C-alpha cells in the first residue's frame, strides 16, 4: 500500500524568498538547501522547495482549490494568523468550513491553509451537518 | 509553528473517476463521500478530493514541478509500479537519480511519486555525492 506521505514538493521562482518564507516566517525547520532547492520539514513531513524555471506567481484566481493545510494548535491559531497578516500575506478564502480555518499564499501563489482539528473532527462534525449526499464508509 | 500537514486537497474533474483511482487503484483507506468530494487517508495523511469546475485534466508538460511523493515499501516498489503501468496510469518522469522513484499523474493531472526512502537517506546519499551549491543545516 502507500504507507503514507513521503514529501511534498512545491515548484518554486525566488528560492531565497521562499526559504525566507517556509522557514522564518512559517518556522519550518531547514535541513539542507542547494543552488536549486530545500529540505525543510513540518512535524514529520519532508517538504522540498524546488527551483523551477516555468514557475510564476499563480493569483488565486487561476489556480484551483487544490491546497496544503497545516496543523496549529487551537491556542496558537490566531497569533499565527496575526502574525501572517502583519506580514501582508494574501487571503485567498474567507473562512466558513468545520474548525478555525485560515488560507493564505505562498510567495509563488500555492493556496496554503492554516487549520485545527483533525479528519475526526471534520467526520464528527458532518455527522451532525451531512454534506449533500454523504455517506460515511464505516456502515 | 506548524504542527504537520493537516491534509491535502486535490481539485478534480470526475469525482467518480477520481475516488475509483485513489481508493481502488492507489488503495488510501476512503472515510466519507458526498456529492463534490471524498476524504480518504493513506497512513496519518488525510486527502481530500475535492471536485472543483475550474479543474480540466492537465498535462504534465503545461504544469510545474510541483508533486506529492508516498512512501512504498521496498518490496512493494517494483510490483507496485507495474501494478500501475499495467493499469495505463501516464508516467510524467524518468527517475534519473539512484533512489527508486515511479513518477505518475493521478486522473486530472496531479503529479504524485512513489518513493522508497526518508529524508535522512536522501541527506546520507547527497553528502556522498553532494548537489550543486549544497549547504547541510549539521553545521552550527
Amino acid at each position: 500500500m502507500l504507507q503514507s506521505l513521503n514529501h511534498l514538493t512545491l515548484a518554486v521562482s525566488d528560492l531565497q524568498k521562499s526559504v525566507t518564507f517556509w522557514h522564518e516566517l512559517l518556522g519550518l525547520t531547514l535541513h539542507a538547501r542547494w543552488n536549486t532547492g530545500a529540505y525543510l520539514t513540518c512535524g514529520d513531513l519532508w517538504v522540498c522547495l524546488s527551483y523551477d524555471e516555468a514557475r510564476q506567481y499563480v493569483p488565486p484566481q487561476e489556480s484551483d482549490y487544490t491546497h496544503y493545510a497545516f496543523t496549529v494548535a487551537e491556542e496558537d491559531f490566531e497569533p499565527l494568523s496575526q502574525r501572517l497578516e502583519q506580514a501582508g500575506v494574501t487571503i485567498w478564502k474567507q473562512n466558513k468550513s468545520e474548525g478555525a480555518s485560515f488560507y493564505f499564499l505562498d510567495p509563488d501563489g500555492h493556496k496554503l491553509e492554516l487549520h485545527v482539528g483533525s479528519l475526526a473532527a471534520r467526520l464528527a462534525a458532518c455527522r451532525e451537518k451531512p454534506y449533500a449526499g454523504m455517506v460515511f464508509t464505516s456502515d
